[PDB]
């Protein structure tokens, strides 16, 4: 249960966040 919820903090569906909001920015920007 504790760890469930820790899951998702200790790295890994967040990171992929990370990628997607690299080209966020690039979007914008010319």
């Amino acid at each position: 249960k504790k760890k469930l919820h820790f899951m998702y903090v200790g790295g890994g569906g967040f990171v992929l966040l990370f990628f997607v909001g690299c080209g966020v920015l690039l979007s914008k920007k010319k």
